[PDB]
């Protein structure tokens, strides 16, 4: 990675942390923030290290590769490289495969990241990776938000935990998520809780909803 | 985080420590001081990393989101942003969502935290998070302080441990807590201890109370 | 903490070390030196972090709070704060609650600790905490030094281990401890060892006493 | 290793990480990226340390030695050393065995790596090692890509995981790998999935293929 | 400790390492080199931290205290402190209890250790501690070197391991140790090995002795 | 150790790593590269720390002592110390026991290692230690290379693993090792493999030999 500047290897602990996270949690949604934290200041070389150290899950890892290549091709369309000899005190313009670290060297990556103005190839590549990880989380989610229904003796808190877990795995925008919360949460609550939540009105906070259905 | 200045990634150990704390202790009151210690010098990006790495407990995490948004909206009311182009050698004034790290970049966060005078967005956001965590601790507390009663063969020390554990989870002010201690502790002690503690008078320290009921 | 100067967060390992020490050893006497080592260079904020991260033992932790408040009130009596506006290039004089970190900020704590001359608020607060921890160790000690008696088939080394373990938990001064050693150790040894130790005379070292009763 | 410059020992954690990786994963393909990450900035001395700390697998380790010697001999052919006394402020030209660290000293390795222009002997030797590791991965792969066939009740995702795991161990070029994907994946799918994938046409992404055969 | 200069706290890992060593190995001879390594650059405060963090073994720890006090009293005899006010840019001369860290402050310890010329109070105190630890190792050794005799079917290597383990715990000088090796090792070997070793003559190395009795 | 310069203590992790390596692997050949890596930049004091922290194996550790003394005596013969007072800005010439760290101080060791020109006493002593460790590995090897014979149903890969494991423990030169490989490997293979390997001719690589006998 790079930190406030200087380059260094990914630490053994960071490497092991990532490998173990994937071994333990597969593609539960919280893996993505963990990936992002473990890859802080990463060069594309470091990001490829992290992805290539995953054994198994090779369908997911292939899907990620295809997503990356799609984003790289889009970058190339928007940023076509201009022909000419690179001047003294200048860097060549990166293509998509340079950002993804397959056709660039570490020095070139360092060159772009530490240039003035900077070309943050590590952060660009990370956005592409996270887009691909989000697709995998979606695909690997066992359940739909439409099927989350409170059981007749289920504590409301447990139902809400299942609701918001499933909502998190959905790849719908924030406005759609708001509609899901406003509509389904109360609609798919059990008869007694549902009646109590409708009495609160559509202005209630989750805290107030949870407090209301505690006794039920 | 930032430390005496320079920015760096949250360490794998810090990340793992937080994840494991939540896995093991859920929302026992001591989790909050642990959160605060693990988030020392944190930018809002780092604070979101910590909260987003939690898998499960998504009712609690949603309640926390709602608390954050409430505090952000209050900030916006008290600190309305003034229209105009930002001068050379100046930072734009942060709105609530900039403090909570959803509409600001890391450089902007670094910019505010290291400015002269500083705008400590990390510490402001942390106060909002801790307010939300305190609400969750309250809500998830199984017991009321009014129901803590010493058993007829219960060592006074064990009763006092249960009393002060339950008191800690109550979200009443320090003056109310003082009344609880002065009134209930002795009132809800078992017959023999209760008689002995009333004989000490209302000036006794906890040490003296504990020593008095040792033999009982 | 602060180290030779610069401030930084308490490390996750330090935090975990302290939590685990308390989980494992409760209030055995060796916990106090461990506390002191783990809190080296600590600000009052860091010291409160350490104490607040303890879950359970809330009778002990309340006793500690009361001890701290007693020491803070004594500080206030000896060091009454003088009214007036604080000059440029000067620090306000700390009251007891500033030393204990409940009414002071981290910058103010840093301000006092790094001032010339220094006001070591962290070390002052640590002495108060250790006074309180010593009271808890005393109170939680199961045994009195007067009751430590060598069994008729007990190796002298095992008896001496029990003697000095119990002596360590007593909160009597060094002169009283010397009397206990000079008087009780030999007095409460078993018949055969006791006779052998009285023959050595009152000038014998512990090494010589232990060697003498090896064969017994 | 060397990091942005300064030399230092390989850390105990790096050493242990490598030893344990080999103990646990043998020569699964992901071991190679792990080797590369753990050997970041390595001198040839450090690389030999890593390889020599492996106990067991001595057939593989001998094959690696032979691969290294082959690459060293090729280097010598392409870069024959010129006779003459080495000038003040100059380094002798490295032969293959100097790059592999058997006839050079640590200072000489440091000398080449930190020279202007640099002669990155660590990175050259690492390419040779990885060539040898790739040969071992190939040789130790239990299965051929031609034999990966979806079972009649096998989830398509599981079949794809096995396909891309086996493909990764093949030491065929990227163009051959593309042919394998375009031809075999669909060809060796089970009757019902195979029919569904042929209906998608040869433009489908893996995501689309996986989604199509979810219900099957 | 102090390292090339700057002071810092003993690390949690160092603390834990020492505690665990004592828990696991008690007073086997190798504990002393481990103590010495873990206490590298230690101030007397750090050395007391290490000794005071030991729970149990309080007979041994008391014997150590008595040994320390004996060495402190000897220091005082050889180095009597001269009366007078300490000059600007000068340090007071340490007494035995200042070296052992009970009557000196950390700053004073730092003062002596970093003075020109240095007064290495940490290293002086460490020699006293190691003298005391050696006495404990001796006292706690279960066996005498005179009783180590090779069994009639015991591999010579196992006998030699027991011999040199027991020899290490003896607190006799190097010349006495040489006599023990030259005399007893061969004398207390089993009949067949003993005959073979006497045939080698008194010039044989241990390697040659071990090789000679391999087949036996 | 010393690192690019500055001196510091051996880390607790390094110490523990070495102790555990010896506990787990005894004197398997890979222990020596591990020793060398863990002792990088070591002073003789640090090297003695590492050797003295070993509990048990005291026959081996005595053999190592004798090997060290032999090398020290050889050093003394080749480098006799010249009588005279040591000049300002000069170091006394080290004798063998100064190199082995028994008659020199840490400052003197630092003095030699950081002098211009340097006298690398740590690296010299390390060569002596490794010579002694190699003697122990030889002596403790259970098997001879002449006795490694492929079983009639043994996979060739398993036979080759045993061959090269045993070869590694032999203390014969590289030319002798080459003869062993060229002669014995094929000679001591099982009837069917042996016939197949003789058909390849004496130019075959190990990879080619292993591939040839895969089906057998
Ligand atoms: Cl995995
Ligand atoms: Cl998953
Ligand atoms: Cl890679
Ligand atoms: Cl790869
Ligand atoms: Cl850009
Ligand atoms: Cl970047
Ligand atoms: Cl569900
Ligand atoms: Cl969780
Ligand atoms: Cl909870
Ligand atoms: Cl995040
Ligand atoms: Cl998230
Ligand atoms: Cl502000
Ligand atoms: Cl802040
Ligand atoms: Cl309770
Ligand atoms: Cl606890
Ligand atoms: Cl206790
Ligand atoms: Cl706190
Ligand atoms: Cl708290
Ligand atoms: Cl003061
Ligand atoms: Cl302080
Ligand atoms: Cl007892
Ligand atoms: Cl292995
Ligand atoms: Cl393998
Ligand atoms: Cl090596
Ligand atoms: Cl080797
Ligand atoms: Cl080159
Ligand atoms: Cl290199
Ligand atoms: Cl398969
Ligand atoms: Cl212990
Ligand atoms: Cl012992
Ligand atoms: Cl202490
Ligand atoms: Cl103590
Ligand atoms: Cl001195
Ligand atoms: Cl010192
Ligand atoms: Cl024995
Ligand atoms: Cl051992
Ligand atoms: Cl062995
Ligand atoms: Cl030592
Ligand atoms: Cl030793
Ligand atoms: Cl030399
Ligand atoms: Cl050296
Ligand atoms: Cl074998």
């Amino acid at each position: 990675p790079i930190v406030q500047m200087v380059h260094q290897a990914i630490s053994p602990r960071t490497l092991n942390a990532w490998v173990k996270v994937v071994e333990e949690k597969a593609f539960s949604p919280e893996v993505i923030p963990m990936f992002s934290a473990l890859s802080a200041g990463a060069t594309p070389q470091d990001l490829n290290t992290m992805l290539n150290t995953v054994g198994g899950h090779q369908a997911a890892m292939q899907m990620l590769k295809e997503t990356i290549n799609e984003e790289a091709a889009e970058w190339d369309r928007l940023h076509p490289v201009h022909a000419g000899p690179i001047a003294p005190g200048q860097m060549r313009e990166p293509r998509g495969s340079d950002i993804a670290g397959t056709t660039s060297t570490l020095q070139e990556q360092i060159g772009w990241m530490t240039h003035n103005p900077p070309i943050p190839v590590g952060e660009i590549y990370k956005t592409w990776i996270i887009l691909g990880l989000n697709k995998i989380v979606r695909m690997y989610s066992p359940t739909s938000i439409l099927d989350i229904r409170q059981g007749p003796k289920e504590p409301f808190r447990d139902y809400v935990d299942r609701f918001y877990k499933t909502l998190r795995a959905e790849q719908a925008s924030q406005e759609v998520k708001n509609w899901m919360t406003e509509t389904l949460l109360v609609q798919n609550a059990n008869p007694d809780c549902k009646t109590i939540l409708k009495a609160l009105g559509p202005g209630a906070t989750l805290e107030e909803m949870m407090t209301a259905c505690q006794g039920v």
